[PDB]
């Protein structure tokens, strides 16, 4: 039996791809880049604030120097956290509430592995903070495309290893690193966006603890 769930925030418990997208548009738009639209936030998915930043400043061939670098991905937070102020329990996506109380009930441990900085004040902004046993902190691990390192800090937050974990993502980036780790991934969405050779459910309400239970037992030799 599994000892862990280790949950992406975005696109599992709720997603805020909408209010990143403003801020990034906003901020695109107040240094005169044109071209960041909807279909240009998905090339954004599973990707990390600093790299998200780059793409953008590419689309004009825009040339900074790495403090204005950082200046720049400052003032798209601010805008972004400005925007997340407004996150309520009624945010969180179907079927999530229940798992957590589940997990909780079974004395599985529940560990956040977001990308996002952010993740922490979205929790609370949800009520969701107590059920969270552990929140690994992305400041403290590596952000480049597909790292476990996030997976394996949640697993090993609550005194586990990965491959006694299932985690859960909504990216393709995101399994993978899921997969690197070594832990079970289920991911929510489209098999042609997060791959082969795993489980993938087409929206939250199937994430139950009963599926979970099933598909650990599934992929156990
Ligand atoms: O891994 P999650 O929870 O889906 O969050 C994904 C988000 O994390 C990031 O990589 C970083 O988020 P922050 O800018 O809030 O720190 C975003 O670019 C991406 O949209
Ligand atoms: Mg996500
Ligand atoms: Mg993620
Ligand atoms: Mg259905």
């Amino acid at each position: 039996m599994f000892k862990a769930v280790l949950f992406d925030l975005n696109g599992v418990i709720t997603d805020t791809a909408e209010y990143h997208f403003r801020a990034w548009k906003a901020l695109a738009e107040e240094i005169g880049i044109n071209g960041v639209d909807r279909q240009f936030n998905e090339q954004l998915k599973g990707v990390s604030r600093e790299d998200s930043l780059q793409k953008i400043l590419d689309l004009a061939d825009k040339k900074v120097s790495a403090e204005e670098f950082k200046e720049l991905a400052k003032r798209k937070n601010d805008n972004y956290v400005k925007m997340i102020q407004d996150v309520s329990p009624a945010d969180v996506y179907p079927g999530i509430l229940q798992l957590l109380k589940d997990l909780r009930s079974n004395k599985i441990k529940i560990a956040l592995a977001s990308a996002s900085k952010n993740g922490p004040f979205l929790l609370e902004r949800m009520n969701l903070t107590g059920y969270f046993d552990a929140i690994a902190d992305p400041a403290e691990v590596a952000a480049s495309k597909a790292a476990p390192d996030i997976f394996i800090a949640a697993a090993h937050a609550v005194g586990v290893a990965p491959s006694e974990s299932i985690g859960l993502e909504d990216s393709q980036a995101g399994i993978q690193a899921i997969k690197d780790s070594g832990a079970l991934p289920i991911g929510v969405g489209r098999p042609e966006d997060l791959g082969d050779d795993i489980v993938i459910v087409p929206d939250t309400s199937h994430y139950t603890l009963e599926f979970l239970k099933e598909v650990w037992l599934q992929k156990q030799k």
